[PDB]
């Protein structure tokens, strides 16, 4: 009840949508758990875990985005021409508890192909994930406003944008310090890796803003296409990136599977 999906009727068009979006976003993220399983055999072992984090990710996005789409057949029934809620089972907030899983999967897979060990792995590791827990909580109490307290919403946003801001500084000055010791031409590969997150995880906070500039059910739709798109990007594109530069270093470091398979 404190989420917009649950202020309004909907049309097949819109439902029907919504419900393929995301049960296409399933079949993605598994598609790619395969892809990612079979190529683990062709990294090196200092690199290995960064592919395992991948299959880890689909695993955990996919789970959720199959959750949700069960939750919104649950929930609403057509009734009279329109889909009508029916049930209080769905709601974006399951969305963010997994984010507290994934972006530090996400995060640790980026620190191991930077080639980080030891100490500064570690501590580089626990900053990066206190500020995005920061952010990720700060961000899910704005939401349970979205309905009732707009000007409450945007000030937890803006506490969750700070720490998002801080986040981005720490990963992005470890990149550019650390990329003259990456193997393989991969110094070039990570600079595009960076621009991708900034790009994809920005779309997350454009999604969060929805209910401020489009309260109706058409924005209901575009914030789900947003975080599609957000989604795909940010974990399989990105994934599929964090592989080809392990598996470039692997070859690079003198690992023969990684060799054969490129
Ligand atoms: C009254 C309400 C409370 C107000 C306060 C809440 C907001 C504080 C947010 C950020 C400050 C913390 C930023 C400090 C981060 C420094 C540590 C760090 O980033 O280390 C990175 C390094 O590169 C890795 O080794
Ligand atoms: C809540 C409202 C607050 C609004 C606050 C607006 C300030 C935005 C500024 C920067 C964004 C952070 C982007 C981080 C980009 C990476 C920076 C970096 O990596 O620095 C390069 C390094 O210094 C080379 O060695
Ligand atoms: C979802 C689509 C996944 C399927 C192909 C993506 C291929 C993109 C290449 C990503 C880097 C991995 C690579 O090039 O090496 C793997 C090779 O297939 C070792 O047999
Ligand atoms: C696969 C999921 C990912 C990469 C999720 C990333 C989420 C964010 C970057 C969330 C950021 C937010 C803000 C910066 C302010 C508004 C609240 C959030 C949590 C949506
Ligand atoms: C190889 C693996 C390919 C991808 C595997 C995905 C398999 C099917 C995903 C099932 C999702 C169906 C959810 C429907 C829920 C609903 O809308 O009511
Ligand atoms: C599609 C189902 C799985 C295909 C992956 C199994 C084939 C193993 C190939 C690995 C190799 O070439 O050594
Ligand atoms: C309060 C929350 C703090 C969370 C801190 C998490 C710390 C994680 C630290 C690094 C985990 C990396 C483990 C795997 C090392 C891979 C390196 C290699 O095998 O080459
Ligand atoms: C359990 C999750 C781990 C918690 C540790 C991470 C700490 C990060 C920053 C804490 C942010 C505090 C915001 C809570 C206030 C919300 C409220 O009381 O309504
Ligand atoms: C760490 C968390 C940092 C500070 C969070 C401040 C935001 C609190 C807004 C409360 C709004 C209200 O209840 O009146
Ligand atoms: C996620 C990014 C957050 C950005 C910070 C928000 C910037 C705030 C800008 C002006 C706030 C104006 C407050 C007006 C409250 C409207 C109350 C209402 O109409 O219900
Ligand atoms: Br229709
Ligand atoms: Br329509
Ligand atoms: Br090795
Ligand atoms: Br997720
Ligand atoms: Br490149």
């Amino acid at each position: 009840m404190k989420n917009i999906e649950s202020l309004f009727d909907y049309s097949a068009g819109q439902f029907e949508f919504i419900d393929h979006l995301l049960t296409m976003g399933v079949g993605v993220h598994f598609a790619a758990l395969i892809f990612f399983l079979v190529v683990s055999q062709f990294v090196a072992p200092k690199y290995r875990i960064a592919t395992a984090l991948s299959c880890i990710v689909m695993v955990s996005a996919g789970l959720i985005l199959n959750s949700q789409a069960v939750m919104w057949t649950d929930a609403y029934a057509y009734v009279d021409g329109s889909y009508q809620l029916q049930d209080l089972t769905f709601s974006n907030g399951y969305r963010y508890v997994n984010w507290m899983a994934t972006i530090p999967c996400l995060l640790l897979q980026l620190l191991i192909v930077l080639n980080l060990k030891g100490k500064e792995l570690f501590s580089t590791a626990t900053w990066l994930i206190l500020a995005a827990w920061g952010m990720i909580i700060t961000g899910y109490v704005g939401q349970l406003y979205e309905v009732d307290d707009i000007a409450q919403l945007m000030i937890w946003g803006a506490v969750s944008t700070a720490f998002f801001v801080v986040m981005n500084w720490i990963v992005g000055t470890k990149i550019f310090k650390n990329r003259a010791t990456m193997l393989g031409g991969t110094d070039s590969t990570i600079t595009k890796v960076f621009w991708l997150m900034m790009f994809a995880w920005t779309l997350y906070p454009i999604a969060y803003l929805v209910p401020a500039f489009m309260n109706n059910a058409d924005g209901v739709v575009l914030r789900q296409l947003l975080f599609t798109i957000a989604d795909i990007s940010s974990k399989v594109i990105y994934g599929l990136m964090i592989t080809y530069i392990a598996i470039q270093q692997s070859a690079a470091a003198g690992y023969v599977p990684a060799q054969q398979a490129l």
